[PDB]
């Protein structure tokens, strides 16, 4: 069993809403990266930058983050950026990381900190599709699709349609 | 003295405000705009021809009217409705009010009253294009253009197009 | 079946962070007046207001309002709370006052006890705090203070005890039924 | 000057209801540290140590880290951790981050990558006696004094009683 949270037409008001926000808070999105983090976030990103082409009518440069957890076990795991592929130069451009869920912000974090050590960009933002609460850090996202308040045992799964062969956002048991 | 939104920044605002209203109300079936006073009125138009836009539907927009009346011996004042065009039945449906600037929240307060002689809707949200703080009531806004905090001895300026012939949002000295 | 959310320790921690806000936004709280609504905001009022006095070194007066639900469209439609019988003892007028409830939902029992008292008095402000909101606004109505945010979803409820009125303090999510 | 925001009895109140938040949020504050920011976060630290043990009894501990600006040229400049006084083990514990002024952010990413990456509390978290807007990273307080949005062109002066021989908090055209 699991609720289910967002349909398919759900996310994709939420990414289209995003877009439009990306928009307004960026005064245009000229001179800004979109970033996605791991899987989903890279097909996240995708989509935020096709609706941004079709608003604006200039293409958005998408890179990716590669994340992976690491573990003791020995316990506190921790992310570690594995790869990262930016095809341009991030200096003095506004980057917006992209993720599915946002939960302790630790990824996120190793995110930042690996574009902040490789580039000089002007900003980062992040997007995510789901805040989950729970925050270890005091780190926030600037563009939300949803906020899902959550217990520790349970998860999100997230499935989208390039991934998964559906787009749904749905809470469950661990 | 600030200039706060100029016109491309409001026409960005009220694009994604348009957005978040498709989103939350599940496309904008059964929801109906109220501006109030002329501003709110131009801007719920404004919105409702953005939405028409997106969905392929059109969306009804409704009017309130609202006076200040005053008492003699900063404070005191009180709006009251003084007049209302809705042209659907609101009971049961989803009602947004608009306005331009929420400051004590008295002016939205007397319009959530007043529609609630005219239907019973299921819920009433408040889009309005500029939070000024400084609330006197329990109130807020659900959708807001921008969120500028302000002392008692400012005032915010809003310009629109239809009214002013020009669209500005500026924040100067009351003195 | 029920998660405790607060345990009486976490509620006192609650309303004593709530007092100090209080005593933050109106810069002391001379010239302010805490109403509770119903049964249980009557007592979340009465407790804050002695904390206040802890701090402040003056009483801070406290009333009462009364609320109770009303139906039936007839046709099954929306319940109408509605103000049953106040009792402020002062006058209100150029005052701030502060209503005071246990649980915030839709913002309708709010909303009529808002517009009894601007009806009947003017105050310069009236502010709302909660022990917890529990979302699903139906109104464009919103808490001041909050003791503690707790999401439901729609099969659940949130039980708020209290040791005036339950002879225990507590805050769960339960599902109804 | 451009404008007062807080005197000195609304900073006593900030950080008396700041201390309460902090007792609730983390249940107590038994393991939990504080850890100021440069000169003003330090005795922002000390004071909300000093009214947390009045509150409910129990001592708490307060470290300090210390960050230049280093710049290069004579508006990207980049705050370094300079030195870090933390005088127990972090390890597993909860930390709280306390500065005077938030701003881009940059200047707490330094000092939680100086925190993350050298013991491993739990969380790490943050108060602030001013938000003063224009983030450039995804940070934000938990806890703060006064959310003050401003433009880039005026600077927050913070005078504390310590260091300036007055407390005060006020905008000035910069
Ligand atoms: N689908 C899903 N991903 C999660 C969840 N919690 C964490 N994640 C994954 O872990 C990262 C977020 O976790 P955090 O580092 O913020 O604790 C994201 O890359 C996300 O994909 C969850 O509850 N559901
Ligand atoms: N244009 C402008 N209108 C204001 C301002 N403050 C209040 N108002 C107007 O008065 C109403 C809101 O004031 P409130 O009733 O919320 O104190 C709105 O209808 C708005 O048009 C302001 O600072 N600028
Ligand atoms: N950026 C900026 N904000 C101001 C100025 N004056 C007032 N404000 C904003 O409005 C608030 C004033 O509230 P007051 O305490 O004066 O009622 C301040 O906390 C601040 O957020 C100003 O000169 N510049
Ligand atoms: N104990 C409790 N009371 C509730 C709950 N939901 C609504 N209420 C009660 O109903 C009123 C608020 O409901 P509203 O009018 O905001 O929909 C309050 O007076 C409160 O006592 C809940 O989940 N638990
Ligand atoms: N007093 C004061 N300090 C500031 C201001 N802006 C940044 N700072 C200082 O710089 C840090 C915050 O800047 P950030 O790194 O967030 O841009 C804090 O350590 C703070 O003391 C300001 O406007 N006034
Ligand atoms: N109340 C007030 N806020 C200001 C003033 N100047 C700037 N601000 C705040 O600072 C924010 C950003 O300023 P900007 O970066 O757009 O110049 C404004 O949206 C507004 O909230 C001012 O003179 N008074």
């Amino acid at each position: 069993q699991k609720a289910v949270i967002l349909d398919e037409q759900a996310i994709r008001r939420a990414l289209t809403r995003i877009a439009h926000e990306m928009i307004e808070r960026n005064k245009g999105m000229n001179n800004c990266i979109l970033v996605g983090i791991k899987t989903r976030g890279i097909y996240l990103a995708k989509r935020l930058a096709e609706r941004i082409e079709q608003i604006e009518g200039n293409p958005v440069t998408v890179g990716e983050i590669d994340i992976t957890l690491y573990r003791d076990d020995l316990s506190n795991d921790e992310p570690l950026v594995k790869g990262a592929d930016i095809p341009v130069d991030i200096t003095d451009q506004k980057v917006i990381l992209v993720d599915d869920v946002l939960y302790t912000g630790r990824t996120v974090r190793a995110g930042m900190d690996a574009l902040v050590d490789v580039g000089r960009p002007s900003s980062i933002q992040l997007a995510v599709l789901v805040d989950r609460g729970h925050r270890e850090l005091p780190i926030r996202a600037d563009y939300i699709g949803k906020n899902i308040p959550t217990s520790k045992s349970e998860k999100v799964m997230v499935q989208l349609d390039e991934v998964d062969q559906n787009d749904l956002v749905a809470i469950y048991e661990n």
